[PDB]
């Protein structure tokens, strides 16, 4: 069963679209908003990908890109995660995992990466019925085969900055809104 | 060694409010939303209390009552728990937990019950980070010094209501949202 049911669908029951531009929203019991970036520590701009804590907020538009030649975006299938309008310090928009201090977290780069580097997402369907909401998994580099076991999950930090990291108990789940 | 947060703490950091409204949240989003009332079985009304299965409800506004004559609840205390708005059916918003061919059921009740029938529950503290978290104890005890061991847990059926129970599958490990 290939299945057209297999495909990402957006918030308006749209098919998600390679290379289109969304807006990703929790859909969790804590109040709060889209994705965005937010500068943390060393950081001199802000290369912290995070969930907005304001709640009016979308966040920033976001790519979700296959390097395949495909109209809409399979689940199970990798895409690139990255923003559309990156702050002008990042090197690229897409956003990578790397350890951080407080272990393995979702930021944006100052230097060009390899497309391996950046491939490494994954969204997996959660069951409900109407709607469609997702959750994001993170694939390291196995080698050359791909391997998702890890997900993105929020982890706040000192100063309340909702950081995205690689969760192994507790996922953040999704809804994607397309950004017009 | 001691450190106030020997009394209940709250999602924001705060201490507990002894007769305060609060949303009995999971720590893992993907559990679900906040704590409700459901009808199952021969119920006439919504006498089963059940967590909700909308990750992005906070269910019931919830009073943590202590029996003594202070405003924050310390840990280890022996508390009831009940709908701030319950069922008209109900004589009182207080749970109870009673016996069942399933096993013991968290429930309401269509008459009053005497304090020795509410005044059973005790939040047992999970450590990690900032946010506190929760277990929740059912104790039928008086005169000892031995730590009590029977959770509330999660216990699905037939017609996937999540009902709790005292069970040591599924846990629960609760966030106290203070409402408003
Ligand atoms: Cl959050
Ligand atoms: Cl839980």
């Amino acid at each position: 069963g290939s299945h057209m049911d297999d495909d990402l669908v957006d918030a308006e029951g749209n098919l998600v679209e390679n290379g289109g531009t969304y807006y990703l929203l929790p859909h969790i019991w804590a109040h709060g908003g889209g994705i965005e970036t937010a500068k943390t520590g060393n950081e001199p701009c802000p290369l912290t990908v995070v969930r907005s804590p304001n709640e009016v907020s979308k966040g920033e538009p976001i790519r979700i890109s296959s390097p395949y030649r495909i109209r809409f975006i399979p689940r199970g299938s990798l895409v690139a995660l990255g923003f559309a309008n990156p702050p002008s310090c990042a090197a690229s928009p897409w956003w990578t995992v790397v350890d951080s201090p407080q272990g393995p977290a979702v930021k944006l780069s100052q230097q060009k990466l390899p497309e391996k580097d950046i491939l490494v997402f994954k969204f997996e369907k959660v069951s409900h019925s109407n709607i469609h909401v997702y959750k994001l998994l993170y694939c390291q580099h196995d080698e050359e085969d791909v391997k998702c076991d890890q997900y993105i999950g929020i982890h706040r930090d000192r100063n309340g900055n909702r950081r995205l990291v690689v969760t192994e108990e507790n996922p953040l789940e999704l809804v994607l809104l397309k950004a017009k």
